[PDB]
């Protein structure tokens, strides 16, 4: 027996079923491209079960009694075991719709709705987008300008360099302010598509106006290629492309900087650490099993109209009746 919710079981970074999970995640991604959110979540859940298994699935008999393994996901795994290939997955991989939606949605500032609109309008390539600049936001133009670098996996070494410059700027702008690495790198990932940082100060309110000062410092050092600042309407944030110096060269790298007041920091850290499926599952668990609404700002009882005060992620897990999972076991 393995628990049904991803937030009730450890999911390590590395596992024994990478071929099988990858194939299911192609089908999940394709479903998302077609607005089939039910089918996306179904394939995502099945893949996450495989990530949690302590052994490779070598025969279909190892599927019996696992949750989230309905007929379609089981068929995909069966075909892979028997034939080394799943024809449905190969058709998806070869299809122009999938390839194009993958191409467009990978670009900085482009979601599924935009990519689909562009597809329906006859756009297919990055050059097609560059030929229609009136169709692009400034963020998307920046994504296209740096597309090669932004498609290159960000490495832990890049993360360490970026954390140093962000810490230097934060520390010079406001002594005592802190920088916490979040996202997939906090979960132990060796590579990623961006770097996420969470900034706060132990005195509530001292973080006010910090982010623009941090960005000014970084801009002055030549480290910023693109910056879009957004005030809270809901955390203050800056979605950036950094110019990371390397020996004899440089690389553009996506970096998200988020500011949270320290009262909300545990919720923010939990929300921003992911994985995306883990957090979806944790929020579903909270609502369905505990009657509480969890988000990146707090944990709300809608019946009592109360908020839970947490000092740590551990506090939040405890309040929900879940065993604590460190970040490296949230790789659902
Ligand atoms: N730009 C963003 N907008 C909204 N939420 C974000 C953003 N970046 C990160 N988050 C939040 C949502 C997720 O639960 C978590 C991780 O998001 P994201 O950076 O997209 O993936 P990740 O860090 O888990 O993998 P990757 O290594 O590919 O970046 O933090
Ligand atoms: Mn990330
Ligand atoms: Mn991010």
């Amino acid at each position: 027996w393995m628990p049904a919710y991803a937030c009730q079981r450890p999911t390590p970074l590395t596992h024994h079923n990478t071929g099988l999970s990858e194939a299911l995640e192609i089908l999940a991604e394709a479903a998302g491209f077609e607005g089939s959110e039910g089918r996306l979540l179904t394939f995502c859940r099945a893949a996450s079960v495989l990530k949690a298994l302590p052994s490779p699935v070598t025969t279909l008999s190892q599927l019996q009694g696992l949750p989230h393994f309905g007929e379609h996901s089981s068929r995909v795994v069966q075909e892979l075991l028997e034939h080394g290939v799943c024809e449905e997955v190969e058709r998806v991989r070869r299809s122009e719709r999938y390839q194009t939606m993958k191409l467009f949605t990978q670009i900085f500032g482009v979601g599924v709705k935009t990519a689909d609109r562009w597809y329906r309008e006859g756009l297919r390539t990055l050059d097609d987008l560059r030929e229609q600049p009136q169709k692009l936001t400034q963020q998307q133009k920046a994504g296209l300008q740096h597309h090669q670098d932004l498609s290159t996996p960000v490495l832990r070494s890049d993360v360490d360099a970026l954390q140093q410059v962000v810490e230097e700027a934060v520390g010079q702008a406001l002594p005592g302010a802190t920088v916490t690495l979040t996202g997939g790198f906090r979960r132990g990932k060796l590579q990623g598509h961006d770097v996420d940082f969470l900034i706060t100060h132990p005195k509530e309110g001292q973080e006010a106006g910090l982010l623009p000062r941090v960005m000014c410092r970084l801009q002055d050092q030549g480290l910023i290629l693109y910056h879009q600042h957004q005030h809270s309407c809901a955390f203050e944030r800056s979605f950036c492309i950094f110019r990371l110096p390397q020996p004899g060269s440089w690389k553009a790298v996506r970096v998200d900087l988020v500011v949270a007041p320290v009262s909300q920091f545990p919720f923010a850290l939990l929300g921003w650490t992911g994985s995306k499926l883990f957090q979806r599952e944790l929020r579903r668990f909270s609502r369905k099993e505990k009657g509480l609404w969890l988000n990146s700002h707090g944990l709300f009882d809608p019946e009592q109209k109360t908020f839970f005060q947490a000092a740590s992620e551990e506090d939040i897990f405890r309040h929900l009746g879940l065993e604590y999972l460190p970040p490296e076991q949230r790789n659902a």
